[PDB]
């Protein structure tokens, strides 16, 4: 049928006019097939015969469907689409299984001929004109225009969805007890009535859909659980991802490793503790998909650890709105984090992974807070409320951090949980200068064109030491000078620098870095008893700064 | 009533800012609110043929949820209309007043119809949890709150409403900014408050149902300690701070002081102060107390604001148009909640900014984008929203503005 629902007014982009492409001449079998299709469509109202004056045209083609002897009408809307107005996004975000409430009864209803079942703005139809060419194009062709939403036109998915929304609206007002998800040309319907009163509410729905143009499957043609949907397996009171098979291979190609990582990432939605750091490392660099990459030993270990987790099947449960959400996070290692969200321990709604580095240098407290933040956003999306957290960090460790760090922060309600490795601070710079501790006035300096560098220091006990660095930046030398003062000093040491850059880095208490130097400074700062770091203005003739500044050049 | 044609700035198109995820309780509050405004004909449900979108949020003022539409983009895109075509003049006498009361007159706007051809640009979306349904989409049929066009358009009705009250109190300064009325006088506080009630009654006959003290507003000068014995470290921190000042305040001198830091000395060492250093130090403290020489407000330029977290519930801020040329610097203090405080400091700063310049600053915020994105709404009470970005504070700057 074609829905009686009022049409959505459509227009072209303001500067523009509708397409006027020329019809490519087509073979005889194709012209035949197109005529057969169009005549059938025309008799259902889908399209109408026109003749010029209508100036517009969009090319039509016919393809031979798979191996079968069926033909299909393909229309190339490229130009009309470029000239058609933008619409609002159809649906931004898709439901996650973990967010569904458990239902006593669920039914899937797919709309038949969804697009062709919805009218097109009368005033817009004329821009959809296409022409079936005569044999070798010797005579005038047969011209139609759409009365309904064309396949492949820009506005179709959006106008359809809004039509379904308007049509569904009343049944929703009258049936709050009933849940309906709109996805594409599907309806998913659930309630907590017993079979009978549900089977009954369905038919009402269907019948309402029918008054409105939309045909739907009958009791006998409704699919049964488990439903497979967008990569998931949806059972009556649980869900999981669709079955994942890690390929056995002697030799892995880029393409194979990419697909493997994608499957792992997908699996990590509900399989706890999936990791892909060591695999992703392989993907770094620039190669073709066809290239074989030898698995490193750590990647080989990783695939193995994943292989075992995937061994026995896991599932997630659905959301009970009357209980709180709890989220647990664990450190999995080098910048890697995993989490689980449950309501009853330890039956997970879902699980997940966090890796991203924010900057070149951070520490676990920063990283853990980034993961709390990422999990909070996701939980608001899926459930509409923030979880209660259980974190591998003492409350006192976290408050020491927050109070003395310069960036503001605030994680929602959380508790300590003793699930090592725990996140801790690995050193703390002194807050005051250390009496009886040797003061190193350090400095670095590189020549811009040469790339030659020289890092040194001077102390108040008269020590001095300069070293040369090759192919170094004006700011690498400033870190070297600090590393230098760290390894020649005692367990207590004050260091004076004029590098805000170096100061900024160290003052944030990094415990990991992309930089080898910074990784070395860190190992040092941990070995120490007390380090106090101070900053001075360069070239102001201040104290020992003048001296070590002279030594480097 | 006859509507006012509204033109976007030529070329550029309307807003298409995505909606942020909202919690269930805020969504529900928004549905109620919007179902009611639709009954009252202020908004209407819209189709997919409307490409545009601006964000909406719910704030809690009172224990009544309120709707806050984020028109930052639209305003930026309509700026020719509300600023150059129908600009509202900012009184310089406002900031001189003993007391300023801020009144919300946003209800005024719901009675004036919005230009038919402009309505599509006010589109917004109420989201749904887990994307169960498509958003609920509306646009405005009347002057929306949050849009800088609404006061621009409504102003001449505002002038009529206020004309008697102005005539009768010629020394009272009234300034409209967005959804707000700013009312300043020099009266004693009881009389000032009496005058505000009198004003409310005027407003009340036209369907329009806290105290600032701008005098009390004074610099947060960069403060040079007054110390007992000075260490090398202490003088080093003093030079660094004065070296910062010298980018800003003409006349700052450092020679006499750093003469003290001679050789390669231990940081903890106590070094006595020169006759000259102490004079220099004194002459510099004079300079920091006063306003910056050479820095002036350019009305064509944007205002910027930086905030440093000082710890212990203290927060410093500076306002400028070009970096380091400070028009104002200040302090806000006193939650063990960093985001709650930061939120307070931004609203306070914005408010002072509106009183002084008639402009909202763009903020440089010392916080991770996503954290702020998730939480600012829990504590926000203002009806406008400044522009902001997110910054890592240089550890130096924070130290130079400490107290
Ligand atoms: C059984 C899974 N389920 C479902 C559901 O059956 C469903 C859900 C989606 C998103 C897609 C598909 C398909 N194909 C099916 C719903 C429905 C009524 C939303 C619900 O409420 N609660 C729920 O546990």
């Amino acid at each position: 049928p074609i829905s009686p629902i009022e049409t959505v007014p459509v227009k072209l982009k303001p500067g523009m006019d509708g397409p006027k492409v020329k019809q490519w001449p087509l073979t005889e079998e194709k012209i035949k097939a197109l005529v057969e299709i169009c005549t059938e469509m025309e008799k259902e109202g889908k399209i109408s015969k026109i003749g010029p004056e209508n100036p517009y045209n969009t090319p039509v083609f016919a393809i031979k469907k798979k191996d079968s002897t069926k033909w299909r009408k393909l229309v190339d809307f490229r130009e009309l689409n470029k000239r058609t107005q933008d619409f609002w996004e159809v649906q931004l975000g898709i439901p996650h299984p973990a967010g569904l409430k458990k239902k006593k009864s669920v039914t899937v209803l797919d709309v038949g001929d969804a697009y062709f079942s919805v009218p097109l703005d009368e005033d817009f139809r004329k821009y959809t004109a296409f022409t079936i060419p005569s044999i070798n194009n010797e005579t005038p062709g047969i011209r139609y225009q759409y009365n309904v939403l064309p396949q492949g036109w820009k506005g179709s998915p959006a106008i359809f969805q809004s039509s379904m929304t308007k049509i569904l609206e009343p049944f929703r007002k009258q049936n709050p007890d009933i849940v309906i998800y709109q996805y594409m040309d599907d309806l998913y319907v659930g309630s907590d009535l017993e079979i009978g009163q549900h089977r009954t509410k369905i038919e009402e729905l269907r019948q309402h859909l029918l008054r409105w143009g939309l045909t739907t499957p009958d009791k006998k043609h409704q699919k049964e659980p488990p439903f497979l949907w967008m990569g998931y397996e949806l059972h009556p009171d649980k869900w999981t991802v669709q079955p994942i098979v890690l390929p056995e291979k002697d030799s892995w190609t880029v393409n194979d490793i990419q697909k493997l990582v994608g499957k792992l990432n997908w699996a990590s939605q509900i399989y706890p503790g999936i990791k892909v750091r060591q695999l992703c490392k392989l993907l770094r660099g620039t190669k073709a998909l066809t290239e074989v990459i030898p698995l490193t030993e750590e990647a080989e270990l990783e695939l193995a650890e994943n292989r075992e987790i995937l061994k026995e099947p896991v599932h997630g449960v659905y959301y009970d709105p009357s209980k709180d959400l709890i989220a647990e996070i664990q450190k999995q290692g080098q910048g890697q984090w995993t989490y689980q969200i449950y309501q009853e321990p330890f039956k997970n709604l879902k699980t997940g992974k966090y890796a991203r580095m924010r900057g070149a240098h951070t520490n676990d407290v920063k990283q853990l807070t980034e993961a709390v933040q990422k999990i909070t956003t996701e939980s608001i999306v899926i459930w509409g409320k923030t979880p209660k957290f259980k974190l591998p960090i003492q409350k006192e460790t976290w408050e020491t951090w927050w109070t003395e760090y310069w960036q503001a922060t605030w994680i929602p309600e959380w508790e300590f949980v003793n699930t090592p490795p725990l996140v801790k601070l690995w050193y703390q710079l002194e807050k005051e200068p250390i009496v009886g501790a040797e003061t190193f006035y350090v400095d670095g300096a590189a020549n811009r064109e040469t790339k030659l560098g020289k890092a040194g220091y001077v102390t108040n006990r008269g020590r001095q030491k300069v070293v040369t660095l090759t192919d170094t930046t004006n700011q690498k030398t400033e870190l070297q000078a600090i590393y230098l003062a760290l390894q020649d000093s005692g367990l207590e040491v004050n260091i004076v620098t004029d590098s805000q850059y170096a100061l900024g880095i160290i003052q944030a208490q990094p415990d990991q870095s992309e930089s080898e130097l910074v990784n070395q400074i860190i190992e040092q700062l941990i070995k120490k008893e007390k380090v106090y770091l101070a900053w001075v203005p360069a070239h102001k003739g201040i104290g020992g700064n003048e001296q070590v500044d002279k030594l480097v050049s």
